[PDB]
């Protein structure tokens, strides 16, 4: 017997239309726009009616997440080059992205899950009435240039499904940085944030600036000096130094710092900790340990690449003396590619500043971040 349903495999797309547990194989012109193949299943699968029917959309699932793509209402379906036996999924077009929220909590916010980083994050900030979300970002949470997250891509392809939580993040703004010993509750939050910059090393300081600021912390979390209790051996000098710094010849310069102060009080302690931070070229610069090729030597060498709202500093990596400043203004041009970062100043000078880097994109949004606020403001 013959099959009137028979169709030539030219001519029609024959694709497993999946909606969770449920598949469905279905058989479309393949000029039908995914607007209309919406219908189309609509009308063949029960479950497809869970729900208000523009809700549902078609998402081309792929082995590697990172592929899947969403397929947009007004294109035909052979814009996608689908093939007989492709699946495709019939899928809620909002879904839940959990976010840590300022004051460290987690708020799920329903997201337009075809959409970029800036998209999703217009959506959280609408959602908790934060107007100007130029002045934040999302990061994610591992245990590093592995949390940064391109604003502009998405985060599927970039490698982050659906279960993770990102961070809701305050850029830095030296603005937010006006001190007080009247607000203790200010004043430590003040102090936290600036001794863990330093402690894990955000906040690159020397050895010896390492150590003073250790020398509050004891204050701090011990009070006055007491040479009956705090004698060699007595710091878990991992949770006062910098890891680079971590080292047993620290904690006499420690102990010094410590008893210079006496019998100052835990806020003033903090005061003097926060003052000791904002006295440092380097504070509130966003840092990246480059490679560098010096004239004259073969083997490259690593500094660090320091962008602020005003200028681009290289400082050493050991000393963290600022070697060299240029003002954003005299930057003519930037690049970035996956393995390098360059700079053009044109008549400024002669030659490049071009180093290695898997973190160039990062630091070319940021430069172009800055300058665009720049603009933002003569305009």
């Amino acid at each position: 017997n013959d099959n009137p349903l028979f169709k030539s495999a030219m001519v029609a797309l024959s694709l497993k239309i999946s909606i969770g547990n449920v598949v469905k194989t279905m058989q479309f012109e393949p000029s039908t726009m995914v607007y209309d193949a919406c219908r189309m299943i609509r009308e063949r699968i029960p479950e497809a009616l869970a729900g208000p029917p523009n809700d549902f959309g078609l998402f081309l699932s792929d082995d590697d997440p990172k592929k899947g793509i969403w397929l947009e209402a007004g294109k035909a379906l052979d814009y996608y080059m689908l093939r007989n036996g492709d699946t495709m999924e019939y899928r809620k077009k909002q879904r839940p992205l959990k976010i840590r929220m300022l004051d460290g909590t987690v708020k799920t916010i329903m997201v337009d899950d075809s959409k970029t980083v800036t998209d999703m994050l217009m959506t959280i900030c609408a959602r908790i009435g934060i107007t100007n979300h130029d002045e934040y970002s999302l990061v994610r949470e591992l245990m590093d240039e592995l949390n940064w997250l391109d604003h502009g891509r998405t985060l599927r392809e970039q490698g982050v499904e659906e279960h993770e939580t990102l961070l809701l993040r305050r850029k830095f703004f030296y603005s937010d940085q006006n001190v007080d010993s009247r607000d203790p509750v200010q004043l430590n939050l003040l102090y936290v944030q600036a001794r863990d910059d330093i402690l894990n090393g955000s906040h690159p300081v020397s050895f010896d600036k390492a150590c003073e600021f250790a020398g509050f912390q004891c204050q701090i979390q011990f009070g006055p000096h007491n040479e009956q209790k705090h004698k060699a051996g007595f710091l878990d000098l991992k949770d006062f130094l910098p890891k680079e710094y971590v080292k047993q010849k620290g904690e006499r310069k420690i102990f010094q710092a410590h008893k210079n102060c006496g019998q100052m009080s835990e806020i003033e302690a903090k005061v003097r900790y926060v003052k000791l931070a904002r006295s440092l070229k380097t504070y509130g610069v966003s840092f990246f340990l480059v490679k560098e090729k010096m004239k004259g030597k073969n083997k490259l060498v690593p500094r660090l690449l320091g962008i602020t709202k005003e200028c681009v500093m290289r400082v050493d990596e050991k000393t963290k003396e600022v070697i060299q400043e240029w003002s954003l203004t005299n930057i003519k041009r930037w690049a970035a590619s996956p393995k390098s970062f360059t700079l053009d100043f044109g008549d400024y000078q002669d030659g490049y500043y071009s180093v290695q880097t898997t973190e160039g994109e990062q630091i070319a949004q940021l430069i172009a971040g800055y300058i665009r606020i720049i603009l933002k403001k003569k305009k």
